[PDB]
C-alpha cells in the first residue's frame, strides 16, 4: 500500500481521512509519496526531568516535566508547519542539544550509531521530510532529514 510505517486514519474533528506514520509520528492530509546506508538529519531536542542527563547548555538543571516538554515540542511543530518559524531557527534558539550551534545538524550517520528510536525515525523519513515527536532516553526530538 504505502511506504514503510504509514497507515490510514480518520480525523475526529472533520471525518476526513489522513495519514500517520507510527515510526516517525508524522501526520498529514495528503497521501505520502513513494534503504540507504547513511542519512543526514538535524534535530531539536527538548529535555525533561526524566532525561538521562537533565542538564543542557540552556539550563544547568532542567526541571520541566515530560508532559511540558511534549507541549513545547508540539508548539514548535505548529510554528514550523504554518511557516511562522523555520526549523533551523527554532533549533538554534531552543534545542537542548549542543548541536543547536550548528542549527541542529548532526552530520551523516549509519544504523548502529544513534539511539534506536531516533535511528528508526531518521531512516523512515524521506529527504526533506520531518518527524512528529520522537521519544528517547535524552528527551523528545523533532527530526528533519536533509540528505
Ligand atoms: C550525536 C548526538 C546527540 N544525540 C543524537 C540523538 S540520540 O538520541 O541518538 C542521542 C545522541
Amino acid at each position: 500500500k504505502l511506504p514503510p510505517g504509514w497507515e490510514k486514519a480518520m480525523s475526529r474533528s472533520s471525518g476526513r481521512v489522513y495519514y500517520f506514520n507510527h515510526i516517525t509520528n508524522a501526520s498529514q492530509w495528503e497521501r505520502p509519496s513513494g534503504e540507504p546506508a547513511r542519512v543526514r538529519c538535524s534535530h531539536l531536542l527538548v529535555k525533561h526531568s526524566q532525561s538521562r542527563r537533565p542538564s543542557s547548555w540552556r539550563q544547568e538543571k532542567i526541571t520541566r516535566t515530560k508532559e511540558e516538554a511534549l507541549e513545547l515540542i508540539n508548539g514548535y511543530i505548529q510554528k514550523i508547519k504554518s511557516g511562522e518559524e523555520d526549523f533551523e531557527s527554532l533549533a538554534s534558539q531552543f534545542s537542548d542539544c549542543s548541536s543547536a550551534k550548528a542549527r541542529g545538524d548532526l552530520g551523516a550517520f549509519s544504523r548502529g550509531q544513534m539511539q534506536k528510536p531516533f535511528e528508526d525515525a531518521s531512516f523512515a523519513l524521506r529527504t526533506g521530510e520531518m518527524s512528529g515527536p520522537v521519544f528517547t532516553d535524552s528527551g523528545i526530538h523533532i527530526i528533519l532529514r536533509t540528505e
